[PDB]
């Protein structure tokens, strides 16, 4: 079909501030269903994000109108920009405006990735009857849990500094008349992006002259609020998701920074409305399926046309009343790593998931990959413990995983470069003779003790290949002061043994014959997470010099059954 495009149509918000939108309307008679996208990266720049989403022009050619809007305070829109705080109201007023237009038939939907996904959850809680469906990709409904902090209570510092530098560069390269400093700033912002770990290594972390100037929010909201307090609660949508009845087509990536939260949104809305889930082996910046030491095959490449077809079927069902539009479409579609194949599922978590404990054990010290650390479904008979020194000045480098900006294009990273570290404990199963599928949420329960009043403990699931590659799958961290709650932290007593849980997000991997299941335990993973100072103080306000090293210990045996819980699937 044919269509037209109207640029910079100004939409008034409740406070009088006008946001700019571009209207892609089909050349048809009568009102049509409409799809909305709220974008902070310039509505004009469609190529920048569309390749990670859908060939949505197909929607317009098929009769849908598409509205792309500049969020408040950015590019063509008026007002002041502050992340997240105005999106709920602005989305509500925008949806109301769309519903009032002559070309809207009363059915509105949304789609988009990341920030363009978070804004959909913020729109969904408005209660606007006209919003019939959303499709949040690689998104979150709880900004503290993803992407700024996490279930463990540690700051995702590389995510914060990287995104902030990107926003800053955008704020500058768009100004209404360049400034004298602009040139210099753009240089500094680039220096941050080329070495995020370096930018995150400065102490006190809270001191950000550049970023703090270009976007105060970086410190005023994120850095200054390490507890999941009221400031975070205010923009979290998660608790309100259970009361909604809005269909949601959710997409996630196993190595994507928002994966944990993306999956949780599916679980939160699947009972009250038509929810769909698609999870590929992608990281935020790498949807190719190709990584430095791991290739998932061409079938793993983000299937943009298939995604477009699925989104159209989803919108046809919920916005155009086509009751059989989703016939044959699975509820859940996962890329199962190892066998490296897409597979349909009827639900997530998968039905028949056997949450199986794999206990830490072994003779001697489990320090380093050449230690004697073992993993077994049987409880260890010997009461032992592995000890190591965690020094904030020398944290374990982040390698792959869900990194967003700091080397965030190699999720399934080979871990061998850090296997020689004494602060990296390794526990592996024997070489497998039969495949073992692990698909679902993953967590660990460790009995630990520290010489400090606070510290961190990390756990990483790894697939060890016959050729030696130790490929990262999923990982988590627990900042001890938040061991029981992210809201009201309390310190620990040196030497006392605590049983703590580490949320390791999720994965889908078949450990094939010849492989080993391995878990890496430590007390740091920088800059994925900022370093714990081991002092019990305000971490972001401490000087490296005033920080302490900590002698940490992992207890294992009959009385302290430390283990990782794997979601075993047997078919």
């Amino acid at each position: 079909g044919n269509y037209s495009v109207a640029s910079n149509v100004m939409v008034p918000m409740r406070d009088g501030v006008r946001l700019a939108v571009d209207l892609y309307r089909p050349d048809a008679d009568g009102p049509v269903p409409v799809l909305l996208v709220r974008n902070p990266y310039d509505k004009f720049d469609v190529f920048a994000w569309s390749t990670q989403s859908t060939n949505w022009l197909e929607f317009v050619r098929d009769g849908y109108a598409v509205v792309i809007q500049d969020t408040r305070g950015l590019f063509a829109s008026e007002g002041e920009f502050v992340p997240h705080v105005d999106d709920e109201a602005d989305a509500e007023d925008t949806l109301s405006w769309i519903l009032e237009q002559a070309w809207c038939d009363g059915n509105v939907g949304m789609f988009g990735v990341a920030y363009l996904g978070v804004t959909q959850w913020q729109a969904a809680v408005s209660g606007v009857g006209g919003l019939k469906a959303i499709a949040p990709s690689m998104a979150s409904a709880d900004l503290y849990r993803a992407p700024w902090y996490g279930p463990g209570g540690a700051l995702s510092v590389e995510a914060l500094l990287g995104w902030s530098a990107l926003i800053g560069t955008g704020l500058i390269t768009s100004r209404s008349d360049a400034r004298p400093e602009d040139a210099a700033d753009f240089v500094q912002l680039a220096a941050i992006l080329n070495d995020v770990a370096g930018a995150a290594s400065v102490t006190p972390l809270a001191e950000q002259p550049l970023l703090g100037r270009l976007i105060p929010w970086v410190i005023d909201q994120v850095v200054d609020h390490p507890d999941n307090d009221e400031s975070w609660q205010s923009i979290s949508l998660f608790e309100r998701l259970g009361g909604l009845a809005t269909p949601a087509l959710i997409t996630a990536g196993w190595y994507d920074g928002f994966v944990g939260e993306s999956l949780r949104t599916f679980v939160a809305v699947k009972d009250n409305a038509d929810a769909r889930l698609v999870v590929g082996p992608w990281s935020h910046s790498n949807l190719t399926g190709r990584n430095a030491d791991r290739k998932f095959g061409i079938a793993a490449t983000y299937p943009i046309q298939e995604a477009t077809t699925m989104h159209k079927a989803f919108f046809d069902r919920h916005l155009r009343g086509e009751t059989d539009a989703l016939a044959g479409v699975p509820k859940v579609r996962l890329f199962v790593m190892g066998i490296d194949e897409w597979r349909d599922e009827t639900d997530w978590p998968l039905p028949d998931t056997a949450y199986t404990p794999f206990y830490l054990g072994g003779s001697g010290a489990a320090n380093t990959s050449t230690g004697g650390g073992t993993l077994s479904t049987s409880i260890s008979g010997t009461e032992s413990a592995d000890t190591y020194l965690y020094d904030p000045a020398d944290p374990v480098p982040s390698l792959g995983g869900t990194l967003l900006f700091h080397n965030g294009d190699n999720g399934p990273a080979d871990q061998r470069p850090i296997h020689d570290r004494d602060d990296v404990l390794c526990y592996s199963t024997e070489v497998l003779t039969d495949p073992v599928e692990v698909t679902g949420t993953v967590s660990a329960r460790l009995f630990v003790s520290s010489s400090a009043v606070d510290t961190d403990f990390t756990a990483k699931l790894v697939d060890v290949f016959p050729d030696g590659r130790a490929i990262a799958l999923c990982d988590g961290i627990v900042r001890m002061r938040y061991r029981e709650t992210l809201v009201n932290p309390t310190l620990i007593e040196a030497g006392e043994i605590y049983e703590v849980a580490i949320d390791m997000l999720a994965t889908s991997n078949v450990f094939l014959p010849g492989h080993r299941i391995m878990v890496q335990v430590s007390s740091s993973n920088f800059p994925k997470y900022d370093r714990n100072s081991n002092t019990g103080g305000v971490i972001a306000r401490e000087q490296l010099e005033e920080m302490c090293t900590a002698v940490n210990r992992i207890h294992r045996g009959p009385e302290h059954p430390s283990h990782i819980v794997l979601p075993i699937i047997k078919r």
